């Protein structure tokens, strides 16, 4: 089967007004929360939308058996005052999620966002993990730049600042799947800073004692690695000069095939090898656009994969199902 | 013949000294100057240092026959206080770039960098590259984060705050070489700063209305392009949105082949193709270290270009000295 | 008949997940804007919300008859960045405002709200302005607090930063509406928020010259005009010592009858007399839940006035038409 | 009798002068302190100053027997640096108003300013009221404001960041008397400020578990509680979805009644009963102006409360004694 | 006779209450002002208050016949908002200057405050200035840090900043007396401040171009120079290695003779020469105490120049009063 | 015998390269090293650079016997960032100080910086301070303003932040050597800021109760103090209103002679008494020039104190030495 490591939410309307009206009235009304219907949340995973078709159809005609949906990253606003707001609105979209998956368990897979304030210690994120744990949670999105790309900064993914973060993910054995939010930059917008931050992030960890201390942390980087893949090789010249090599941390690594070009998925599995790569693509998001050469969906990436012979039929099989089966811990 | 559009001065130790002084002064002693020989000059581009050998050495025993220099990038300091100071500093490496090009004209041509205050009017460079397209210098290194990966950022590059400089470019049809400088990030060191920087510079060109208003203007990006012909599927796919594809505003762009790895330099040369690339190693430097293994040196890439079988020996030489005569008019 | 000049829209959900949408991506994807058909502008004044009927219902059971419906300020983040997407968000509930105007023309009639971003000239929303002009707008909510209680404030409203606002509202003959939007504070949220920045704002107006250079302006302060009422005096007295007093200014502003207290109502319509009170309720609202010693909803405050025996039937139909037609150059 | 628990200190200038020498040496001279004697402190409580007669004078003709005076509030500079300024000052204006209670016992009665510095933990204060409450003190000062509407602000009342005071305050069984200082807007001045204030503290108080926890505090908001009573109707109606409702904790809450109109002190009087009425009225100060239509000055408003029809006799007994004598442990 | 250019007005203590009050109220109140009788005045002129005698009685007691006062200046708040309060104080403390004056010729010369508000332009001046050429005042006080030690610092005194107040005291023949106000610095109280201040601005003046654009400039340095004359080696020494000398601007600058100690007093009359020193005390201030050793007060200076043996009868009546006439324009 | 008690190492120019290399790559690097031979370091004291001759040349003619020597102060960069390029520079500076002075024991005795960071705690110099006495250094400088006249400032010498130092101090009986570095002001270049740092520091030390905690506390202030000795008067007289007269606590205090006037030096030694005078000319250096009429350079110092009549022979002999081997512990 194939399995999308990498999909977001379609959801009802409501949770987007829920957060305009959180931003509106900051708590004066209290918690609140997102009243939906469970059709409205069936009938989100099938509008049309902005998409040529609905999240469901689509996976249906991209071949996609099952899907990860996880809240969709740059709505996430961990940068906003006040911090409950932060934490309130990850909640109900995590809660959302839940009943979505409850709802449609032939396809979509539960994955959680962390209520992650910038600042905040990481600790304070715990309390929804355990919450998103009891309801069946397969993994967590792990943002690097809770500024959103402000005048600040958070610490390196190597600080130990994140360190009870890696703990907690190794006593539950459940993953981190980076991926950035929101980006406050005029030069540098979300979609792009998603590129970037995954770079930092994985230098990061590839430059850091994060794998000698946390050996069986589980770590899926998004789109392919940001730009690492393509220029390992400076940063690999550059680790000879040091106690361990750039590609020594990195093949403790995943990483998701968000690309949209039959090049770039080449290179990535080419680098990584295929035990390291997890099939993904967000249909619906970006890539929801016809190439007009072809008139095939870009984020219809799947065939790519399939057709490439350097790869054997149990690697094409890590690469759709297997390697998602362990990191997510799927039944 | 093999001509590299990506090196960087091997400079005297009594420059960096400068530097030095200028920034513990800060110019209570007044401009003065660095203070040396022809004779030292030559030595520097001889001097082993770091490096398995000299830079023209170097050069040398890798087929290389000409190489454009710039300053070392990361010296430039464009975040430092008070202006007159980075002013000075470029003045100075500028000179001393002349001074080895004209002593050295077999080896090296000569190449700019601004004198970029952050936020400063870009106008303030035009002064220094009168004084360097007087000395006979090709193209001139355009940071896009003159601010040094700090509280505050440059305007995006489709911003008019650069429109002023890229008449000018135009004026002198002379070619921008994107590079960042300094990063004063904890997360992001200097090396990683560069391909981020490349990778939100060429966003910005190929998703703002540059090429609209100058159709001529050259520009060349380091390091293939940071992430973007890796991550060039998602951008083209959300450009389709919009009035221009960002295919149509890359193919007016060059990238250089500053990649160490035989997959990336593939990846680069296939997806803008060889009429809008430019060798270059940045040799010697971050990637002059030797693979223990396979005994050869990183940097040392011109072999994987000449061997790569869907090359004509016409499309190499456009890789290897056509384009590099066009676009940096070269004699 | 009777006329409610302080309402606010009753908008289908898609607006603020439009609002949502354009501060997650801070414009890459474009303007864009809200996209949505009659039917739901329609239904979404009927739709009961959070409130115990709809909209309509319940402005037929208040027997109110028309309402001047403007944006429901504290979604207005006039403080948010980057600019544009507070410009696109202001003109979006515009042009639903008049939609829905255009839609159901017997009950609501279109108030404008300003593209204030904390920080630009005030010139910065003529072109909006201009634009609410041509659709039929009949008034214009101002935000004397674009920072909406952060670190910075905006100049007092006698400040001749707004002196060009004031030029156009003559020129148009068209009222300015204050009316706070969001408060970023931890101890004053948005709903007291606005009764402190409308004390401030009528403290500033009535302490300056803006009505000796701008006599034929016409303002209308929100929520029977915060404290001041309620705080007249200490602020006479103060002005003795001015040039003019405080009263003197005062007499040119009007207010709306925003209080959900019969003592309330009584006070403000004995200090600045029925010639300037016009009635408003803004209804659904903060208001919009039942007083249990009534069984009546807390907004449905028309009765106290009716009921007022210090008042002529002909001082009623000023609070209750006269003055907002004339104000809000209303037709008949 | 008739007491006023609302008066600040007619002080000698020199205080004055002490100020200004410390924010120009800022503590490099040393602490040093006011150099005045009795007899100066009597004559200012005499000296016509800018009122129309002296401080005791006005008390004699209003017919006040006795007042509580505290600080000037907007002299106390809670925001100024470096700290030891603000605690120096705080410190010395007590020892004045001591001084002056005690030379003249039969008007005065000493309440406390706290040394409340901009940022720093509350328990800084306690040694000087500990110091206060030897010298006789019957009260202080609280100030939600000690930023003087800067660019940052305090937690709100809710905020443990209080709790210790209020458990001193409950220990003591003293009370606090919402007061605020300074404000640093260009918008709103230091007069309108207190309005501002008080009512963002009581909104704080009456919406957080204050008074749950500390169920004997007392509590007085000056100025008849800001804008609440005035705007108490959209409040209640917003903590109907609360667990407990806006009159609830307000209920808990004493009010002054400098208003210097005679609609206000009605609706304030309706509106928390004379149970929780403590006459005050800032006499002399920003009150102490002839109002023309009447001959008598403004802040001469106690005859408004001895005329109304619907309070008994002994309602007018607990506003004008039996209230302030119970709040701030007074003799008799 | 002897002239004492250095004092500080003796107000009543109205002013500073008025001062308070206007930091308060911020202007609510309006403007108002100083309300006192002269009876007040002059009273304020014999009261002991904290020095050892009255400010008249003191001036007697050390034989000063004539003293020049001006505000205090650690009262006069240069950083303190709204700026129109800074403007206020200064008005009314320059009025109580004039009407003192008025009222005891006999001794009191008026010198101005002027109304610097950091950040404003020194246009903003201006007016005041003018107010007090037609009052009669001789020199205005000029403070080359408005900013009070604070986080920021105005320009140095040879920017073209200050050049529009050169100007008109030029054209006013009147010199400009640097004194330093307040501190807000924990390290730098007021006192030291004077010192420290006075040393930067005849540094400042003694490196620019100020006296060859207006070489008819008056400029009396408070407190022998603060630091200047004791350090006047290492200057010149650094002046060598430019385009004019340290002492070649020096020698057009005019000291007050503020020092408690004879050494202090022989070096800078022995460093500037008598044609340039001009007696000052500030008595009643800082001095105003007894030295255990001899039962004198530490500010009765004069003698200690009456003793000189290098100084001749025409040189010390340079110093007791001509030069106070020339600079001053003194009846 | 003649020991100059200050002195600023003349280092190799790798030195100076070594501290732009940090700054560029902030770390990014490694900690690395200077890399000079004992040759180098030996070279650099002959070598004549900006000075009429080399360093130990110019110690020969003026009669110089010894020579305490430590970092050049000014480009110590304690307000650089981050820390650890502040920290690696001075341990460094204080290795290549040791290496000279054990390569040329004849001449310079070795004293060190500290890695003062502005607003780290003081205790993170101790270690430092630790490798430094056990490699022989006989004192520290000490810098009251390690935020080199930026927005912000260290607190008063007197504050008990400093305390852990001066314990420190007293366990090893060792001094500190009052001297500021760089300076961020337009207004005040750091030769002026050395001279206002040090009034400050010597105000802090005599207005505190420092030597009442500390009476062992060995303290040398630079440059005469500043401008305390000749604005001693003001200082007094202010003390005298307090509990410890300034003159009590300035006399626990040591001052160097670095004063290129004969009247300063005069003024010093009159004032603070030679039982508290340690001589030092920082040659080479700032006062290194040639006083064109006169022919003798500016500081040659040691013949002004050799012809004052009122020394006798044994306030020579301490000036010379004798104060610089008690303070300083010279075998
Ligand atoms: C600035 C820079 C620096 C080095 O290569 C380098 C220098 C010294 C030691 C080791 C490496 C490279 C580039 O600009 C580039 O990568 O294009
Ligand atoms: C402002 C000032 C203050 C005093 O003189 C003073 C004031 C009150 C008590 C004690 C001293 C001195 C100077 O400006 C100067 O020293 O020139
Ligand atoms: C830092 C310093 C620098 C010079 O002397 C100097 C250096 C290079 C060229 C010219 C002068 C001196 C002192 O520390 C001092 O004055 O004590
Ligand atoms: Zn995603
Ligand atoms: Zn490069
Ligand atoms: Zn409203
Ligand atoms: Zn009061
Ligand atoms: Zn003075
Ligand atoms: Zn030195």
């Amino acid at each position: 089967m194939i399995i999308d490591c990498h999909g977001h939410v379609s959801a009802p309307v409501e949770l987007w007004a829920y957060k305009a009206s959180l931003l509106a009235h900051r708590g004066s009304h209290g918690r609140g929360g997102v009243k939906v219907t469970d059709e409205q949340i069936i009938a989100a995973a099938h509008h049309k939308e902005t998409w040529p078709d609905g999240h469901i159809e689509l996976l249906h005609n991209h071949g996609t058996d099952m899907q990860l949906i996880s809240p969709r990253p740059f709505q996430m606003m961990n940068s906003a005052k006040p911090a409950r707001v932060v934490h309130w609105f990850c909640e109900e979209v995590n809660t959302l999620i839940h009943r979505q998956c409850t709802l449609i368990p032939e396809m979509f897979i539960p994955v959680a966002g962390l209520p992650q304030v910038a600042g905040e210690p990481i600790e304070n994120v715990f309390a929804e993990m355990d919450r998103c744990v009891s309801m069946g949670f397969k993994g967590f999105l792990l943002n690097p730049d809770p500024y959103e790309n402000g005048a600040e900064e958070a610490p390196p993914l190597g600080d130990r600042y994140w360190y009870p973060l890696y703990e907690k993910l190794c006593e539950l054995d459940l993953p981190a799947h980076i991926h950035a939010t929101g980006s406050q930059s005029e030069r540098s917008p979300y979609s792009l800073h998603f590129i970037n931050e995954e770079t930092i992030a994985t230098y990061n960890l590839c430059t850091s004692s994060v794998f000698d201390d946390f050996p069986q942390l589980k770590v899926v980087v998004s789109h392919g690695g940001g730009a690492i893949p393509y220029q390992l090789g400076r940063f690999e010249s550059q680790s000879r000069r040091s106690k361990h090599l750039f590609s020594e941390r990195m093949a403790k690594l995943y990483f998701d095939t968000v690309l949209y070009t039959e090049g770039a998925l080449r290179l990535l599995i080419e680098t990584v090898g295929p035990e390291r790569c997890l099939f993904g693509s967000e249909c619906p998001g970006v890539g929801s656009t016809i190439d007009p050469a072809t008139g095939k969906q870009m984020d219809h990436i799947a065939p790519f994969i399939q057709k490439f012979d350097f790869l054997s039929d149990a690697d094409k099989k890590l690469i759709f199902e297997d390697n998602a089966r362990k990191v997510f811990n799927l039944e």
